[PDB]
């Protein structure tokens, strides 16, 4: 009985979903953490059967639960009155990082797989030089610190030899004009933090953590990235969300017990190239 | 007539000073940017001649000016009332990043060298896993975004083929337990941002930017780092603030016109080692 | 699913651990064995020495294999006539490719699990040209050539792995003879190969940077491995003992279709030691 | 201040640009010249061809030098008797070391500015063992051996540099013959050497990863350099044209005492091209 919490899904079109699908093959029970502002929409679509085709594995994806989850709030203490008043949030509760860990632990006990699959930058459209302090720190808060806080709070509800992964992108290491707003900065911090966290979690809890540097998925510039990737990557096949999924599944399993602190590239090998051929 | 603004000095015991000294050999005019809370102390010591020995180059260090400078505020607009009221700040003015660029430009015209030499993390003593969101973002704000904002505002007051450097540390790339509070995260972001900035500044202004990854200088754990470095680094000599200074001088000169976006290690080669010998 | 494992000489190394793990997924294993140790390995197999170690493997075949030789024409007269090669046939790279293809058809998995350097005991500065080139020939070029001849007997979408060590990237004094150089070249060649193999053949290639394991080869170095192992178990983020099957299950994953979007990569399987700068 | 420059054959490469820049700081330059091009280089010197290019250099000496040979005993009979070596003496590595020491005493600067690969035109997968080993011997081992023999005729706190190319780290199709492999090994060897040289000799060693320059060697590759240059001038963060003196002033800095705390490093002098992932 393995249970994985996936923080950061909004539809079946991203990595979170591809990871849920592949894990389901291993009979892993899935819990979704969903950004409150799209939680109700997601529940509706799910109810209206919009995801039924997406859920087929002759095996059904076993979704144990779907919970509102906001990566920018650590505890009930951090909720500002403007979101308290806020339309969407008003009718939802217990969606802070610590609140969700308590809920899950209470309802289902300890888990052993954790997926951080979320990024947000309010100024992702502006290049770095034109990003505001507010926009930059928002990017870091939502995309980088959220990983640390996730680990801080979920470690108490995880079994020993548990495993954790996040998703990153090569803009951290090499220049991708157009990946702005401090998203590149956020990814660089996330990959560094993955190492620092791997040391602490490894020594203190025997828990592993790694990150997957993924190629482009259509989930503007994304159309460029995907086209360029499919033209110039070593491997011609289309990169599927389940290509990341099967890698994630392996990193979350005990088959990878000796791998931690790593950035693992799942991008058809595009990262290895220097000049177009 | 070359002029360099050095943001982030508080005494003659750090890299900023070593960089000022070496630049002075090249007859570069120096302007110091000093954290307001220690500005007056610094001025006093300077007046009381405490730095006279430190200033000798048979050449005097030519300090063109010394200005209060706070890396956490971008413009006059960002000054919160608590600092406005604040003792130290109350008797100082025009210390925001944009304010200082305007002052310098007004008093002295355009400059062609910029040094970012500052780091601060309010929770540097806590390890990453135990760092608060507030502490983490403060680290990023002061140590990383400050570089971007410095470039944003000083580029308008710099000549073409100007040059910029900052200071970083290898904890960004490899684990150094004890370098906490998100300082490691901040350095990783700074090294990544150095590349992104190098592209923008290079293409749009023909300005270069690089960062120096420095070994330990006594400016607790620092005593460990220095001892370990002196035991295990390829080069036995003591690492001097002027070892960083002479490298900085070269990176800021036109002798390095074809180098940009780089992290340059000035650490007696310690970075190259895996296991102690 | 058939895998050729090039470079196994006993049950104490990574090759055996890889064999073991691939067997679990019902992969057919073919051993390529260096002729100097070929006979003794055979003898121990039939005399059931490895029986405790195979806990049961599916060993399709065991062939003489020397990665120094690309084709039969490359075998020098002395080696040809040597006591231990006497006496043996079809052990070059081209020859084992052909032989394997005749017996079994096309395969889909390849493991390069070998390395050799005559002067490993010398530090780099003191290595001769001859010793250095030997290291690169046996440890690095052998991979390139293995690929060249096996790509024709491999299907799409097959997978190739090799084994490397972090001394290529960071200084490990005592890892001498140009072995550091050979691992650096091999990690670079893995990228270049991943490009050509991916484009032209839809074949994948990656390399595993393993942590210390007390193997035959590891002892060839003048207690270095004992210190290595002991240091890793003390300072690695993960303090479990590193097993050859830890690498093996990672090898199995890389060779399987589950890793179809990974290529050209150096993957560290070393309890995380590589991420550390300063000892604790 | 005396610098030996190993690997100059005309005024169109990095060696010349390095010579030029070192002259500016009043450094005494000794050229080591490959015997195949030794005579013509001499002839052009006295016939004032390079006069426009030396705008005045301080050329202390010009010696025959072949980095394929470690000692006189390494010279094969054919080479020994060849039309172009006929006729020449003391051109091995040990021999030039000794010769330079006798004429001038100890030096404090060394530049490895050479590379060679018989099969550069072939892609890696199609390179023979012989071609690959040639690339590593001439381009990589030559540095190690240069160090071995020159450390005895160098003072503390002397400095050594070599030249490399980013194809070691990222795939550049067309950079064949094992040249990519040779650059990867050389960048690794630079670290290992920096350790031994720093500890035992207080001598520094670094390598410069240069951008494209239309040199003799660069054209040996089957328009590749023209595309390289054109691509760099279009996509590099800095759009100025990359000059051999751009590398030269960086070489001068690395060789001088101003860089006393830098060692084991790969320093990119390439208008920043290396930092880019996606074309504009
Ligand atoms: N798609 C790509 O080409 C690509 C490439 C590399 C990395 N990634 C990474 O993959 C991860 C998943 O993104 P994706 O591409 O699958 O798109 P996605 O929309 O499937 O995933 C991002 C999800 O994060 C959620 N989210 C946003 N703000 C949040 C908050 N404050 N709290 C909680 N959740 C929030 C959103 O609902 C969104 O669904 C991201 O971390 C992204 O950086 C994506
Ligand atoms: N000393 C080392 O061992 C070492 C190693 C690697 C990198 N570095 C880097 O070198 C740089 C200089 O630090 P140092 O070691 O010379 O110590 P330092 O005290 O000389 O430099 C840091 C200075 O930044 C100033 N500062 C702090 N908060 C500020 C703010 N909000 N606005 C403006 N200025 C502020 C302080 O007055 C302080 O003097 C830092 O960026 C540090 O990260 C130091
Ligand atoms: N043991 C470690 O700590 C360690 C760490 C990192 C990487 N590696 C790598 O793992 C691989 C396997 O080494 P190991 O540690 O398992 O030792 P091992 O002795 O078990 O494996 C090496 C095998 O290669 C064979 N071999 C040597 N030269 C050959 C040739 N010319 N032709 C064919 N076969 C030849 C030998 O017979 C030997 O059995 C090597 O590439 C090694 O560099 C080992
Ligand atoms: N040109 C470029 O675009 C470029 C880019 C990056 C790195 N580099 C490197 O710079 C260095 C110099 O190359 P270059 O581009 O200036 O070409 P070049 O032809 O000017 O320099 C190479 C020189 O090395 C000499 N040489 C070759 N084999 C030799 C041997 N066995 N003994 C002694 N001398 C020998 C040749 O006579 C030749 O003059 C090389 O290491 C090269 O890899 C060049
Ligand atoms: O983080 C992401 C990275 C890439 C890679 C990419 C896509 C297109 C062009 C260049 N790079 C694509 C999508 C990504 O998703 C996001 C982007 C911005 C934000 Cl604010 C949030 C997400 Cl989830
Ligand atoms: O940023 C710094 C890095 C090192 C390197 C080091 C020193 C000691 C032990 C380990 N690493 C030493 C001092 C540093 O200065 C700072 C550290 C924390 C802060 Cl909050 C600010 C500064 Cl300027
Ligand atoms: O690549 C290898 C790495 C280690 C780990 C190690 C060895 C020595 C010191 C520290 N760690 C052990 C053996 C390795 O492979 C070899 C190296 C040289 C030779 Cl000659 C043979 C082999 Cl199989
Ligand atoms: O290391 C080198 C790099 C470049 C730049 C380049 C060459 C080809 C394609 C793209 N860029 C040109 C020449 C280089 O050196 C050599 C490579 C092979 C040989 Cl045989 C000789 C030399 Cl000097």
């Amino acid at each position: 009985e393995d249970i994985c919490f996936i923080a950061g899904i909004g539809d079946t079109n991203g990595y979170g979903w591809g990871i849920a699908k592949e894990l389901s093959k291993r009979n892993v029970k899935i819990i979704f953490g969903i950004w409150p502002p799209v939680y109700n929409i997601f529940m509706k679509n799910y109810k209206n059967g919009k995801f039924d085709n997406d859920m087929i594995i002759d095996k059904k994806m076993n979704i144990l639960d779907m919970l509102p989850f906001d990566a920018s709030f650590d505890t009930a203490n951090d909720i500002d009155e403007e979101t308290k008043n806020n339309k969407r949030y008003n009718m939802l509760q217990n969606y802070t990082i610590e609140d969700v860990a308590n809920l899950i632990h209470q309802k289902y006990g300890k888990i052993n797989m954790l997926v951080h699959s979320l990024a947000n930058a309010k100024e992702v459209q502006k290049d770095l030089l034109n990003t505001s302090r507010k926009g930059y720190l928002d990017a870091l808060s939502k995309s980088s610190y959220s990983l640390i806080s996730l680990c801080k709070y979920f470690v108490n509800i995880m079994k020993p030899q548990s495993s954790i992964i996040s998703l990153t992108y090569h803009a951290s290491q090499k220049v991708v004009p157009g990946y702005g707003g401090g998203m590149s900065s956020a990814k660089a911090a996330l990959e560094s933090d993955t190492r620092v966290l791997a040391y602490h979690l490894g020594r203190n809890y025997n828990i592993r953590i790694n990150t997957i540097s993924a190629g482009p998925l259509k989930s503007t510039f994304i159309d460029y990235a995907i086209e360029y990737s499919e033209k110039y990557a070593p491997l011609r096949q289309k990169l599927l969300s389940t290509d990341i999924g099967s890698v994630a599944s392996f990193l979350l399993s005990r088959e990878s017990r000796a791998i931690t602190g790593q950035t693992i590239y799942v991008d058809n090998g595009l990262n290895i190239m220097f000049l177009p051929d």
